[PDB]
């Protein structure tokens, strides 16, 4: 399952600052034997690498959105709450809203 | 019965600060034998599901609510009263408006 | 008879500070024989009911009110007078009003 | 019962100068026989615990409040009032007020 | 007949220095048969009871009190004057405010 | 469990002077044999490197505080109260406010 | 790792005085035989190059700072937390900020 | 029980002329076998270590107190006394007041 | 450690007439050999160069003092009292308060 997620990096008054558009792979998964108890999650791997890519952020200081039907970026943060952000992929295109975590 | 909570959080002058959309099971219960006397409520385990999603409160410190037909912010903590609440889920979504417990 | 009540919690200005509505059965009343003299009264069982469900107050601290046609919050403690108060039921939305009882 | 105490250290014109916030288990209590006649007493053990955690007082030289509905400090010192002053709290948080015994 | 009584004990310029909220049984009375003659009175009952709670008065050295319509400390200490002073109680709250007796 | 401490400095009327931003491992522990009792407190551990830090202050002479929902600063120095100060973690920083120990 | 460090020398109200814009090699190191100890820290040998260049400042008296994400002049003098300072490279540009140390 | 003793000497009109601050070691106590009956007392190595320090006063020459809860001072000069002394200690400071013996 | 004291001589109200500011070498110490049995003391040679530096002065004749966290100047005589004054130092300066030795 090849999916593509377009992170969109928001600015001031939720203007996109920076767009990255990397590739994940959520359903595919490593070799079928343990080699730990089960990786990272697929939200835990999604967040270390939106990370990595991004210069201008941190990894453990920024907040990953989504637009669900009624236009609101709703976060998630879970990966059983992942699964649910990614029944709105459209085409291949998973797209992720990323906010940094400010003072208050 | 899978039933989809969207947990609003809301801010200075009730303005949405975070959104959490996850799936709640109400009417759906476990095992039907008694490892207790019945479980927690089903408000009681709606609590602890919000409490445990977002990151910015602590449970026992919020109070959650509903929009009833005059659009007040109706709040609910009971049982009882969660089944008055969960009369206006309009088509799967049931939308919940949390207030964190300030000094008065 | 199945009656919605919609406890308003008043604040400073007379500004709604915490909605509840529950629901209350004035007229329904319990099994045709005297366990007792006749139970509490269909005042007594509103307030007791009020006092339960909102933890912001304590039994026995708080006046309830209506509007009458004037715009007025009338006040009721008497239950030969919570049968005028219900004479203004809308729908099946009984609103009441409640104050606390501060210094003077 | 799980209940917070969160002890305001009043100073000069009643302005807090020291808070303390710990947590108190009156209702709870110890194993079911008699090893004592029945412990010290739930405001004994509470003042005891005041007295335990600021390094600011010593005890028995402090009198513990809260504020009634009048906004008035009112004192305790019994254990028979102590149940009047918990009949006060508003979520879990039983706020007491505590003034130093000085000259006259 | 259970009465609240906020037993205030005022200081030099008639403002109140302790406050101690207690609750009050007049009305009620023990087992319907003579042990005694009848008891103490109802007012000896009261000054037994403000003398208990307080550490900063001994019995038979302090005068309680309550205010009338016009504002003033009416003195009480009679138990068929006590029965006047109780009906001014507001809602279940029978204020009394102490003060001792000092020279002259 | 890397957890980051953001240690405020505050100075006349309680503005910060000085911000020190370290990384703290209260619940991570050594080597699980006893070459002591069992080492410091987590407490004690964390006054221990607070003032290791600030040039500006010598140990034992600084009072560690946190924010409640109150917004009040609230005091810790037990080792018990300190597991309730560190259930205000936000994300990971756990923000406390030091204040030194003056004449009275 | 060739690292840009870009010394902010603050002001009366925490405004730029005078910047300076050097390089700085704290992840390269000298020949890989032991003439010393280990040499000075690599926060001991920034301090000493932020004094060789300002004429404006004599070593020992200067407090260098960042910004965290909070917006806040974080200071740093150890090496273990001049680690946790360069985290917060953005480019290849290390921006500190610079304060003396005057009388209290 | 590391414990640090800051001796006031008082002047005049009760006003400080030299204050000291060593330190004191009253429940530490040296090797556990009687090389004498018992040492001197815990407060006789007081009074000899504040007539060591200052040179303005002579052993047997001088009266030490301590400031109680109201603000008076308490002189002491025995072992039994100086328990009672020391349960006033804020911090670890044990601030003695010394006033010389004079004519009458 | 090269240490900086910054010696004040303090006037008729406390007001600072001559300011000194000299280097001092407490921790250092000569040759690792007895010529003597161990040299002066670490305070006997602090006064000793306040006292070779101030024209002003004569040695034996001023007493050296510190500021506690009280604000308070400390008096200072004693080796194991300057052990105790130099845990107060700030950068690397020991700010010392140098009086005269009147009448009275």
């Amino acid at each position: 399952a090849s999916l593509t997620v377009k992170a969109y990096l928001l600015g001031k008054e939720d203007a996109a600052r920076e767009i990255r558009r990397f590739s994940f792979c959520c359903s595919p998964e490593p070799e079928a034997e343990a080699e730990a108890a089960a990786g990272p999650g697929p939200c835990e791997r999604l967040l270390s690498r939106v990370a990595a890519l991004f210069p201008a952020l941190r990894p453990g200081g920024f907040q990953a959105h989504y637009r669900d039907e009624d236009g609101d970026l709703v976060a998630f943060s879970s990966d059983e709450e992942l699964t649910m952000a990614m029944s709105y992929v459209k085409d291949d295109i998973f797209r992720i809203y990323i906010k940094e975590k400010k003072e208050c």
